[PDB]
């Protein structure tokens, strides 16, 4: 089952900006506002935006900031690569106690959707290796983020700008950097080559056997090199040592060594599953990571 | 389509746990009511066959720890509604959202907010089973967990977690400790019946796949509801009922093929099979969408 982490702590922190007739989230931390700096866009715009240019031309009484019924006034404001820095006069007793960062890809994270800074759903997120994730994003969600959660701690990762063509989505880090060659520009953008996250394949095949379910192991074994041939073969990435080493624990509890495992990936990839499914799914999912399925066995 | 749950923070602010002995799980803290299930005031032993009505007797209001984390609530009255247990206790939740309890029918989803030691530890979509079972991530100490839909900023709780069965799904009750399905809080393997398709959720990914140009499946017929529905159920397909015809509606409406039509193309889908074509990128039919998770997602 795929599990989202409790999304209350960032509920509490989402709000609504304003700029001209873009609406779209902010994160509320303390007394500042994270949001996408693309809000200061009009229809043509942003086309090709200027965004310096755009911006000495805004004064902060052109951003308007709604926590709920309540209007929060906006002393300052700065841009931080992608994201803009709404400096408001109130601090936010709900702020959590919080750090961002930047996710490799292969890490999931759960994504808070909202609509109008109003909290709308809560889904689970892989980056995906190009760097694109294949979110349920509509018009109006910019500004929803993701995140993890250790302990107290929320660890946002994602902030959300766009959409591409191919229906997937992009976005930031809470620095404003973005994930993959796109930028905040309305052309249409193709991602890099996708690829499949092996070592959360193989966790996933480990969680279908703890689930009693063994169909497809096999007796064969392979190298770690000769598997990653046949995985790059099939557009999966390659697996590293340190990933063998971080499924350890599911081999240990299964008693199924990882390229044994690997080795039942290999039969899957070459010969298909012949009309079977797996944990109900008739294809080889690769969006938990060995943690989460852990955590959750 | 992501399998999308509610924001859970409404239903976070009301998690506690309850504790009698060394026993503990989790309740739900409405106003000054305290909800969880009825096995709490049960011992290892007294989960085989328990005497529920002979143990409540010997408990006071003074046996019962209930804590929000670390600090206590003073229980100040207890009753027994079936199989849940509420614990009157000296403070109003301030978090208290606005809610309402309801009873939901075989196919709706609903989220859940697992929980252990009334600590969240994640939340997920549920389908309920047409056999009233769900396919759950629970593990011990999850029971109290409390199942949930949220209209407008009001939380429906349809579901509180109460025990797995031999094959590893999971059963429980609604918030008025009724029972979904033929199931009993004892400790004693107990069979779901088998089960089936969800009828009504599938037309609603048919009208999914027809809203986003993938409509290859539409035929120039109809059926009636019966014909149907003695063809469906030859498929491990659920008959559809009056109500699921008419929360088709909207999805209807919205794509101009009438429910009915629906359904005959989807009475040719299993007579004949896909035939190697594909809906929506897949070539097995979703069932676990509801034509409200279909609109909130489109
Ligand atoms: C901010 O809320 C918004 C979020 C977008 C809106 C729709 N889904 C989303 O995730 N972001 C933006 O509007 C971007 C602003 C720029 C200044 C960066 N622009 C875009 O995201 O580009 C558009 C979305 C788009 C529309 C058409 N098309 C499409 O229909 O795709 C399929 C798969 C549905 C056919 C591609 C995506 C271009």
């Amino acid at each position: 089952r795929k599990m989202a982490f409790p999304s209350g702590k960032v509920e509490g922190c989402m709000v609504q900006v304003t700029c001209g007739t873009t609406t779209l989230n902010g994160l509320w931390l303390d007394d500042v506002v994270y949001c996408p700096r693309h809000v200061i866009c009009t229809s043509e715009d942003m086309l090709n935006p200027n965004y310096e240019d755009l911006l000495i031309r805004k004064s902060n009484h052109n951003f308007l900031v709604q926590a709920g019924n309540v209007q929060l006034r906006v002393i300052g404001h700065s841009m931080q690569n992608c994201v803009l820095k709404l400096k408001v006069d109130t601090a936010n007793p709900k702020t959590p106690k919080y750090k961002f960062v930047r996710i490799q890809p292969g890490q999931t994270f759960s994504v808070l959707a909202c609509y109008n800074g109003s909290p709308s759903g809560v889904y689970q997120c892989a980056m995906r290796p190009n760097f694109t994730i294949k979110g349920s994003f509509l018009n109006g969600s910019c500004g929803s983020v993701g995140f993890n959660i250790d302990y107290d701690c929320v660890s946002f990762c994602y902030m959300h700008h766009m959409e591409l063509p191919t229906g997937v989505h992009a976005g930031t880090d809470l620095e404003g950097n973005f994930y993959g060659p796109f930028v905040d520009r309305q052309t249409a953008q193709a991602a890099g080559t996708d690829t499949t996250i092996t070592v959360n394949v193989l966790a996933w095949l480990y969680a279908a056997v703890i689930n009693g379910d063994r169909w497809f192991l096999n007796r064969f074994t392979t190298t770690l090199n000769d598997f990653n041939l046949v995985a790059m073969k099939y557009n999966y990435e390659p697996l590293t040592q340190d990933h063998v080493d971080i499924l350890g624990p599911l081999s240990a509890q299964t008693g199924i060594a990882v390229l044994d495992m690997c080795a039942s990936l290999k039969e899957l990839l070459q010969n298909g599953m012949n009309g079977r499914t797996i944990l109900g799914s008739a294809l080889l999912e690769d969006e938990f990571t060995p943690f989460d399925v852990v955590r959750q066995c």
